[PDB]
């Protein structure tokens, strides 16, 4: 669905139309923001350390692994999503690309079914 590109500092460089629909931030609003604006606390507070940690250590926790996370929308409502990260690099700098699958639908069916 969503695609998003950050600099090695977690600043949003690119923001696809999907993500716009997914998160409810227009591309402009979104560009030049910290990516943490898309998650809840406590994650939202740590995200930078998530990044400085990987930079100095080169140990991947999501990169090439993938994970299921809670994402936060603009109007504050949260959701699950599968998150994948790609490391590229341009202008000598490392750039990260997030691909996002919304899982709201699956989680809700699974709840509904559990409930019945
Ligand atoms: C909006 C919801 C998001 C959440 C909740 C989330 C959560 C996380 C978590 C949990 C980690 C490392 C976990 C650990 O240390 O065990 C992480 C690391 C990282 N995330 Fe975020 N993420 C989100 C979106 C994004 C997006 C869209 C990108 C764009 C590329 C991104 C880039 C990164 C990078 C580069 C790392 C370090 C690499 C690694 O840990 O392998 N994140 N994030």
């Amino acid at each position: 669905d969503a695609m998003i590109v950050i600099d090695g500092h977690g600043i949003i460089q690119l923001f696809s139309t999907a993500a716009e629909r997914l998160f409810g931030w227009s591309e402009l609003e979104a560009i030049g923001q910290n990516v943490n604006i898309l998650m809840p606390e406590p994650d939202r507070s740590r995200h930078d350390s998530y990044i400085s940690r990987y930079r100095t250590t080169s140990d991947p926790h999501i990169i090439g692994i993938g994970r299921i996370v809670t994402g936060k929308r603009r109007d504050g409502t949260t959701f699950p999503m599968h998150l994948s990260i790609g490391e590229m690099q341009s202008g000598g700098e490392p750039y990260f690309t997030g691909f996002v699958r919304d899982l709201t639908e699956h989680q809700q069916t699974q709840a509904r079914l559990q409930e019945l």
